[PDB]
């Protein structure tokens, strides 16, 4: 169906590794969408060709309020298209820039959306979403869009690479190389918990190396604003044995999340 002529393009929103992604319109509907842009070249080189073929199908099938649509796509020679919901209001990441922190009930506001759409997706055997704030978009009504598909795109505004952000959210058992399961998106939750609250990521370090060492040890303190209620979810989640963590309907009925939440 679908082909580049159908489209009017606008400016880029953000570049990644494997390309950009577009302000971009629908000629006939005049409908805005954000039309994203890989290259075949890069996703060859990097060997990753097969796995975005598996994702299409995986989105394709995926429908939740909080996860970004997936409309369709398409390709040509060179590049791979695929046609997404535009989100108005821009990443959670710059939400957080703009107010250096998020009081408690925007966060646990936030969090109930994430813990909604990661149940969904776990329903689906849909497990690891990559849920760094930068991959995470604000809906006309400022509701929260899961949007980790495609690989991370940042925009101009940003200051935190692909790789830092990605490392600030990686749960211990995958530096320590072993087998994971559906409760990495548990430890993520937790990590988005804190710095959502602080502004900061918990394990952030100078270094690479050593903010490995600080996810692997579970190294982290809290500011002293941080409520008690807050603590409780947050170490909760952040446990390093996965088994300890909470199961997502746990984190919906927590306490901190209920008295807080809209
Ligand atoms: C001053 N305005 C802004 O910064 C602004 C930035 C993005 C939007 N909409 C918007 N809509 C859909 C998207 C899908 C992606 C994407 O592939 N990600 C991996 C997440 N992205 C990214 C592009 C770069 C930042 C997120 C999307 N972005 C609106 C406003």
């Amino acid at each position: 169906q679908w082909a580049l002529e159908d489209f009017e393009i606008g400016r880029p929103l953000g570049k990644g590794k494997f390309g950009n992604v577009y302000l971009a319109r629908e000629k006939q509907s005049k409908f805005i969408l954000a039309l994203k842009v890989l290259f075949k070249a890069q996703l060859e080189k990097a060997g990753v060709e097969h796995q975005l073929r598996r994702e299409v199908e995986i989105q394709s099938h995926l429908r939740h309020p909080n996860i970004l649509r997936l409309y369709g796509y398409f390709h040509d020679a060179t590049r791979v298209y695929l046609i997404l919901e535009y989100a108005p209001l821009g990443t959670v990441y710059r939400e957080l820039q703009k107010l250096s922190k998020f009081d408690e009930q925007r966060t646990a506001t936030y969090i109930t959306e994430l813990a909604n759409a990661l149940s969904y997706c776990h329903s689906k055997r849909v497990i690891h979403r990559d849920i760094k704030p930068e991959n995470l978009l604000l809906g006309s009504a400022g509701e929260l869009k899961i949007a980790d598909f495609g690989w991370s795109v940042h925009a101009p505004s940003s200051r935190r690479t692909t790789l830092a952000g990605t490392l600030d959210y990686l749960p211990p058992e995958m530096i320590e190389g072993r087998m994971h399961d559906e409760k990495v998106d548990l430890w993520s939750l937790g990590v988005l918990c804190y710095e959502f609250l602080v502004g900061k990521p918990p394990f952030e370090a100078n270094t690479y190396q050593e903010t490995y060492k600080r996810i692997s040890r579970v190294e982290f303190t809290f500011p002293d604003f941080v409520t008690e209620g807050a603590r409780d979810l947050i170490s909760r989640l952040l446990k390093h044995n996965p088994s300890q963590r909470p199961m997502l309907r746990e984190v919906l009925e927590h306490p901190w999340i209920t008295a807080n939440s809209s």
